[PDB]
């Protein structure tokens, strides 16, 4: 994946029993040179770095504070937390999308920050505030949070996002601005078909002509009472229709469960999928039943069966 490069590494031959600073919620990963980076929900977007991918250490944050334009979309937040960042590399620039919102509301906005590099040791390092990308108001039937960018095979960039309300959205982005055209159409591509509509954190990857939409089912943010589950569906075309192993549409509650968690790692959710050669990994957070339900970073190798469906190794 050109926008999610990982050099010459085989994820299947790596040790993924993490150590270090592992507190994380809604993580994504990137690798530049010999450094690994994890971005996740928190004050101005939290950052962690690693030399091997096993030992992680906190590495500050993207923004010192919240850009002033946030107030145009979200009531004064005594909170300085930015949610669910997404990272991709395009034309020598790193694009970091993130969310600004208030828990339980859809008065939200997805912003964009760019940088020439992820390494603060490099003089070119500077996270630039490139403003809002797309937003939602209380009157809209979608929620503008949980962004994820994916370039289809044709090299066309797309932004998927959404949490509750009508569900998962999809919209084309322009290659020049990496923001949707003013007239781009917003497409709904997945929904539990229930009320509330507990589906969020979309992440799309293309593998052998198929587009896989990974999403999070049910509830986050409740410690040991979280019920998050990772589900997946696929489509021949990026616009859909995405369907699960049973042929059921993801617009009607369809979705093949990849991980529902257990009594030790509660509600695994908000995943990210990355490739390297034939290997792949699944990244997400899960609540630690042994540590007061604290959100913990998880990275596991992700395999694929002969029928083309993903599955985490035992
Ligand atoms: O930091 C994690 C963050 O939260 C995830 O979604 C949780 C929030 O609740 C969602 O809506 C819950 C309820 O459903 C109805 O629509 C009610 O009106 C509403 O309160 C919101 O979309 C989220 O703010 C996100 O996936 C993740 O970014
Ligand atoms: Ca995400």
């Amino acid at each position: 994946v050109h926008f999610h490069p990982f050099g010459g590494v085989n994820f299947y031959e790596m040790d993924w029993s993490l150590k270090g600073d592992l507190w994380a919620h809604d993580p994504v990963i990137a690798k530049e040179g010999s450094r690994w980076y994890v971005f996740h929900t928190g004050s101005g977007i939290q950052i962690k770095t690693s030399e091997d991918g096993v030992h992680w250490e906190n590495m500050g944050w993207v923004f010192p504070s919240l850009p002033d334009w946030y107030k145009q979309y979200v009531p004064e937040k005594d909170e300085d937390h930015l949610w669910a960042p997404d990272i991709c590399f395009y034309n020598g620039i790193y694009y970091l999308y993130y969310s600004v919102s208030t828990f339980g509301k859809n008065t939200s906005v997805i912003g964009l920050a760019t940088n020439q590099t992820l390494d603060p040791r490099d003089p070119d390092y500077e996270w630039k505030d490139m403003g809002p990308v797309i937003h939602s108001t209380a009157s809209d039937n979608y929620n503008a949070i949980d962004p994820n960018v994916v370039f289809d095979q044709e090299g066309q960039p797309w932004l998927s996002f959404g949490s509750f309300w009508s569900g998962i959205q999809l919209i084309q982005l322009d290659t020049e601005t990496m923001k949707p055209a003013a007239q781009a159409e917003l497409l709904t591509i997945a929904s539990r078909g229930e009320e509330p509509n507990a589906i969020a954190a979309p992440f799309i990857v293309c593998r052998n002509g198929y587009y896989y939409l990974f999403v999070s089912f049910d509830f986050c943010c409740r410690g040991i009472e979280s019920t998050y589950k990772i589900a997946v569906g696929r489509s021949k075309d990026i616009t859909g229709p995405y369907v699960d192993k049973n042929g059921v549409s993801m617009m009607q509650g369809g979705g093949t469960i990849l991980d529902e968690g257990n009594d030790r790692w509660i509600g695994p959710g908000h995943c990210a999928v990355y490739f390297s050669g034939v290997s792949a990994i699944l990244v997400n957070h899960a609540y630690d039943a042994l540590k007061n339900g604290e959100p913990t970073l998880q990275i596991r190798p992700l395999y694929w069966d002969d029928e083309g469906w993903p599955y985490l190794s035992v």
